[PDB]
């Protein structure tokens, strides 16, 4: 079975790579482990839900590559409901609000909160998107956990608790599990704190009509029989003139080049000849994925809207199974639903329960948070625990524990002879997202076009025109946000005055 | 290819498991990925060295299982040279000493050092060897790195730098990479700080005559054609009556049970049907091995002994490629040599050099520390970088980053249907060592004997009589060591 390029993995990244190469007139094969394409995207269809995303779902302004690819495939977006009030639930009580950040009134707490978000972005600006290990304090920042950074930075428990939730929710891991440098990089390369946490004008603004799984499905339709399902790759041999790729089901593929479009650690499932170089050999043992269960509770009507709640709940407490929800009602206003994430250690703990037991705990939580008995009357439930997936390893993405990004980060997308590396983890803008998957797949594909002498080197990395359908409002700060003192800043001001 | 038990991996753990099952009358097969047995042990033979251990080498008192297995296979030990003085090289000067711990003279630094070692053992006494996640403060300790703990505990740079060397040397990882709970467990389950760092009466007392690779080689000799070399396992299927195990070279093996005797993370190289349970699926992505280059420089004579130095060097600071050495001279006094470890980030950095460039750096360091121009005239050099091994992942062993041991530790030896788990990482005494490899292999084998109805549950875990050849002496402390205050302790008194 001979071709120009074998693509290992049929997620968005591998499918985007294969489509680009196909369009450029090369012969490509996609080898996919599962009986389906889409990977960490999966759209379930049945009569009770019509369609529902159980994996990656949201897209927003500045994610121009996924929007362009989706639009070319004939897909459309709609806006996630944020008409009514958001809810912050903390210490057993709900506080409705507007705007992206839960507000605080206590003046000291206000300064601490303001300084926390500001400092995340300040540190971010020191970190190159394409080379985080080149930050001036890369080593110092990489040698501490996010827990350690929050302990230093947050002078109030209020700010520390919200910051903790921010980390758990954005990277499906505990603050003590992840590198501070890596987390700060991750946020900055999404455009900063406001962009990453926002619905309106941020990452959660929109979803695809009919589900995100259609992106991979529609590319498979374009590629025809070039996509091979239930072909897990077990062996890559680069000792001869052409690369040999072998699958579990006893097939051999021969190619000039290979794109690895799988999560970095899942490279461990492949035996390499010759052995990988030392730094990659070790890197792929050091980069786990996070832990999450995505849960959707269906209701007769979006009853929360009648109480002037949009369906967004930011829920702080150890007893709460879910820390974040969004309205998942269809744009037509039917199949009323609340989507919630069970995160990090809670995914581990609550996976021990039955599906029926998890549904009951979510409804009881939502009833309390929304002050609504109607939340106790679900009509349907769907969920997906991504921790159990052999060919994902977790969700949403790969996290770096302390010390790893500075020692091993440079080899993430370094070619190994005729193997090139795609997958969202290798992106420099919205790495961890569907957007980053498209950036990495197309970049890897063009690395091979360059190696073949079909394009000049300056065309490997390509800028993306802004979407005309999803324009990006700039991120702005106020004078007060920029110049109000931190808590230690204020204490320094007090000590000075009184002298 | 039908048998009773397939053992995946022909390291010491897999070989110990296979031998026990074979001796009890079961039909075993060992599937080994490499063209050799031994795994993280490897003995090279050539005329220049006679033999040299390039992997695991040292054994000592309280490691009774590896000593008993080796004795049964016809091996003998000899004592690592510790007759003359040890050296601590501090801020560019050598300070000779005797006894296991580098001493200190400044009274404040003395209290801080004393408190650091004492506190490691105090904390270890609250950590169960067989269940570190059941420590009273398991979450608190697991959620900190060793770097954070040392930052709290060490009031002097002196103590912090020696404690950092201790971590780097013992677990081939940086203090910021590893869980405090995991590291404290690791030390405790080797018998404490004195036992783990000591040559005389500790882990480094002895080596095997002819090399540690003989343990795995001589078990392979017993088992004959039951050991299959260059058979990397790619696929395990437990859907049917018997377990099916497939190798990369297209062979299929059928058995009633399987022993996985490979480092935990290397489970990722196997495709499982049905999929592994969630907790193991994620665990095996969270447990890396450390980074080390083991380096042996040969000389015409053990010239250091003439200056009343034994060859042990403890070398502080960033600039030194090697933080620790031992005399590697043969018991007969010939093939004179110094063994050194290049640790953690330095293994990563110095791997970019040539073999000749590393030799030069080592020789110049040793000349400075030993105070002898003779160190600049090596006659031979051997090294091994364990970071490059596909079927090890690193050395010496698996380390646990912050948060992982409490969340996933319970799954390490939990059977998955008819797969049982061996490997040194699953031991409860000298886990990470050749001793733990034997303990785990034999325990996993006896779990299968019990599942088969051949032994009672109370015989799965078996005690080991003390070696007559390598008896252990008690670890002792002084009244002052036990009762002198810490630095903050002394400050509260003031
Ligand atoms: C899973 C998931 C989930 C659940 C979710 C999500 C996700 C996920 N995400 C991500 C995505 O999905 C990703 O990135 C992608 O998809 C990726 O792609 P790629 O790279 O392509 O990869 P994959 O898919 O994996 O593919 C691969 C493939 O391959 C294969 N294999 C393997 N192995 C093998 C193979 N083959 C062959 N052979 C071999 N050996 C497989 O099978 C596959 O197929 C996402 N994304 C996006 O975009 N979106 C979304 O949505 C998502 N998701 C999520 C998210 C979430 N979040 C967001 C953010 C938010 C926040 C908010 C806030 C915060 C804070 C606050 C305060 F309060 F504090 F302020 C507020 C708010 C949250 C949520
Ligand atoms: C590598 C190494 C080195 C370099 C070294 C060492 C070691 C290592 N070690 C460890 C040992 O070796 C181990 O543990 C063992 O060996 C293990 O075993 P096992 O478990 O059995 O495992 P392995 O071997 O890995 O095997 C496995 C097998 O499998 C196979 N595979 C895979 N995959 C697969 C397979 N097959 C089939 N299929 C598939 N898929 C493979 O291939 C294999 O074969 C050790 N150990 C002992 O015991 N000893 C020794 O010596 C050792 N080594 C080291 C050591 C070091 N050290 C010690 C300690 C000391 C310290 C001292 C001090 C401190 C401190 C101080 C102050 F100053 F601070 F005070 C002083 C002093 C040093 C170091
Ligand atoms: C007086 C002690 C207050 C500690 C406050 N926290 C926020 C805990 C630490 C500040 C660290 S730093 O001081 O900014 O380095
Ligand atoms: C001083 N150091 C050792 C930096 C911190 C003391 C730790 S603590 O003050 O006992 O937390």
């Amino acid at each position: 079975n001979k071709c120009d390029v074998v693509v290992v993995g049929g997620g968005i990244s591998g499918m985007a790579a294969a489509k680009l190469l196909h369009d450029s007139g090369l012969n490509v094969v996609v080898l996919e482990a599962r009986d389906r394409v889409g990977g960490r995207t999966y759209t379930l269809r049945n009569q009770k839900v019509k369609y529902v995303d159980l994996g990656g779902s949201y897209v927003g302004p500045t994610q121009n590559r996924i929007l362009r690819l989706a639009k070319e495939l004939g897909l459309e977006t709609y806006k996630v409901n944020e008409v009514e009030r958001l809810i912050h639930h903390v210490k057993g009580k709900s506080y409705p609000f507007r705007g992206p950040f839960p507000p605080v009134w206590n003046p000291i707490t206000y300064l601490d909160h303001n300084n926390f978000w500001r400092t995340m972005d300040d540190m971010g600006r020191e970190i190159p998107s394409d080379a985080p290990w080149k930050a001036p304090l890369a080593e110092e920042w990489d040698n501490m956990t996010m827990k350690e950074l929050l302990d230093k930075l947050c002078w109030t428990e209020s700010a520390k608790q919200l910051a903790t939730l921010f980390v758990n929710l954005c990277v499906t891991a505990e603050t003590h599990e992840v590198s501070a440098l890596w987390f700060l990089w991750y946020v900055k390369q999404c455009g900063g704190t406001t962009r990453i946490i926002s619905t309106t004008n941020g990452g959660q603004e929109r979803k695809f009509v009919g589900g995100s799984g259609q992106v991979s499905e529609r590319i498979m339709d374009l590629l025809g029989d070039r996509v091979k399902l239930e072909r897990p790759v077990i062996y890559i041999d680069q000792t001869r003139e052409n690369v040999l790729v072998e699958t579990l089901n006893h097939e051999m593929y021969e190619a000039k080049y290979v794109i690895s479009a799988i999560p970095p650690t899942l490279g461990m499932k492949i035996h390499f000849n010759p052995p990988l170089p030392m730094m990659r050999n070790q890197m792929i043992t050091r980069v786990p994925l996070g832990s999450v269960i995505k849960c959707i509770v269906y209701y007769k009507e979006p009853f929360w809207r009648k109480k002037d709640y949009c369906g967004t709940m930011i829920i702080d407490g150890e007893e709460a199974p879910v820390a974040y929800t969004l309205d998942d009602t269809k744009p037509e206003g039917n199949y009323a639903a609340i989507m919630g994430f069970i995160l990090a250690h809670k995914a581990r703990k609550l996976a021990r329960l039955t599906k029926e037991e998890r549904l009951k705990k979510l409804c009881e939580l939502y009833a309390k948070v929304l002050g609504s008995l109607e939340a106790l009357e679900p009509v349907h439930y769907e969920e997906k625990n991504w921790c159990e997936e052999q060919y994902s390893g977790g969700c949403y993405t790969t996290y770096f524990p302390p010390g790893i990004l500075t020692q091993y980060g440079r080899v993430l997308r370094q070619p190994v002879d005729r193997i090139y590396f795609a997958g969202t983890e290798t992106a420099t803008h919205w790495s961890g997202y569907m957007e980053g998957a498209v950036e990495a797949g197309e970049r890897a594909a063009r690395e091979i076009l360059h190696a073949m002498g079909k394009i000049p080197e300056d065309e490997i990395w390509q800028s993306e025109p802004e979407s005309v359908d999803v324009p990006a409002q700039p991120i702005t700060t106020t004078f007060l946000e920029r110049h109000l003192p931190s808590v230690p800043g204020l204490l320094r001001l007090i000590g000075l005055t009184t002298i």
